[PDB]
């Protein structure tokens, strides 16, 4: 992969694996989102991190996931070419944004699109905040600064407040837990593996006869090495669900979601 | 990747990714293993496959692994190219043998080996059966004919008998259940899964202090989508080492065994 000419942003090829696949011989929403991340990680390597920049590390501070959002029209086949483009935002005082575009190699158009939003935290107390003028000025150097959005309709599904799924949940999967294969380097579960679970409760024979076409996830908590997880979905209804991820024991929420899912 | 000049191998390169790697900044075993399918898989390919052989898809037939043996000297680390060659061999009547060496791409030293023993099933009984002429001529034009072994020495690790673990376990990891991310593009447990399983009756503190050297494993039934299963762990031991058992949580019906070998950091 490499920064683009202007810099502000970062291109990266990948070959779908034989493991990365489900089913339909397409890779699935999981293995879209570990490439979203890989290719987010060596944007941040190329323009000189070690995301922390310098001052965040002064104030042991770190970027967490809010609320992820993905969109796929096709799901590159196996042994397929598949190009993401990324970038980055400043979104003011708030947070930050990171976008992606996927697209098909060989013959160039948009098989996806993604959009994230993150929040500053710091890692001890596990307190928000707002971003402040000097961080906001060591990372507005790598960023476009006009406007560039991957969902950019006025009234489009990444920015939709999701309710929280009402007891009793039409169908659940409970007592999921995550095992080291499921952690990142620092020890914490991996953003993707909270889709996954997500996707747990989903019914057999819809994901037999459906695609996934919309994802938006609000991450609330961290589920920590040693919690259980309890997956519920309810249909709202093309096919869309209501999630929500909660601790099996004091049923403490950890994620809520919606997806939307259309017919083979 | 591609098949090597006299066609009789198969190499591969690999970026190690940053999801795929641990709390020291290096690729898993399970990241390992799922690249020696990868490379195993992209060899199948090269060579006219979709490894089913004609004369297999007629009589109904697939190769399942039998045991897997890995052994890692280093590690790659985060961002960093591993190169893997990969072969297959016949095994007379018995089966066939999936071989492959892990090198570093900028020094070129080996940094791993990984050994793997196949049988013929039915699909659709699951009843295991020997490799038929038929069946032996579609496959030996791929590969070489004089023996090459990626552990070719006359007392070692991926030949030896394993144990049945014996009630009560030292350490125990309980009612462990695929989700689909651990399920194959034919709705199968992946393989990996099961070396994930077997790692996570080991305890923190071992994985913290040691790095994982030698892995062997038996498989000896298959995990459905709906089972559960029971992970067990006793040592048996500047190293450590441990003796594996994977077990249905209801019936205690076996679906694997195997062994570790750990060295202090
Ligand atoms: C605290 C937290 C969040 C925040 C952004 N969610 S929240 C409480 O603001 O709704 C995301 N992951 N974690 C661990
Ligand atoms: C049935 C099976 C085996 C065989 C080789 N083990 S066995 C029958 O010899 O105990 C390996 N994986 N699976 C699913």
């Amino acid at each position: 992969g490499s920064l683009t000419e202007d810099g502000l942003s970062y291109k990266e090829k990948f070959v779908v694996r034989s493991y990365e696949v489900g089913s339909n011989k397409t890779a699935t929403v999981e293995t879209i989102a570990n490439l979203l991340q890989e290719v987010g990680c060596n944007h941040a390597q190329s323009v000189g991190f070690s995301a922390t920049t310098t001052t965040m590390r002064k104030l042991h501070l770190i970027w967490v996931t809010a609320r992820m959002h993905i969109e796929i029209y096709k799901y590159p086949a196996w042994g397929d070419v598949v190009e993401i483009e990324t970038w980055c935002q400043s979104e003011g005082r708030i947070g930050t944004r990171r976008d992606w575009i996927l697209k098909d190699s060989v013959t160039g158009e948009v098989t996806g699109r993604a959009t994230s939003k993150w929040v500053m935290m710091n890692q001890d107390t596990r307190r928000l905040q707002k971003v402040s003028d000097d961080v906001r000025d060591e990372y507005l150097v790598f960023c476009p600064q006009e406007p560039r959005l991957a969902f950019p309709e006025e009234n489009n599904r990444s920015l939709k407040k999701i309710p929280k799924l009402e007891d009793p949940a039409q169908y659940s999967m409970i007592g999921l837990k995550p095992r080291r294969a499921d952690l990142d380097m620092n020890q914490h579960v991996n953003n993707v593996t909270y889709i996954g679970w997500v996707l747990e409760s989903i019914p057999q024979e819809i994901v037999d006869t459906h695609e996934l076409q919309v994802i938006t996830l609000d991450y609330r908590r961290e589920c920590q090495q040693d919690d259980v997880v309890d997956s519920l979905t309810t249909t709202t209804s093309d096919s869309q669900f209501l999630h929500l991820l909660r601790l099996s024991g004091d049923g403490q929420e950890i994620n809520r979601g919606t997806t939307l899912w259309r017919k083979k």
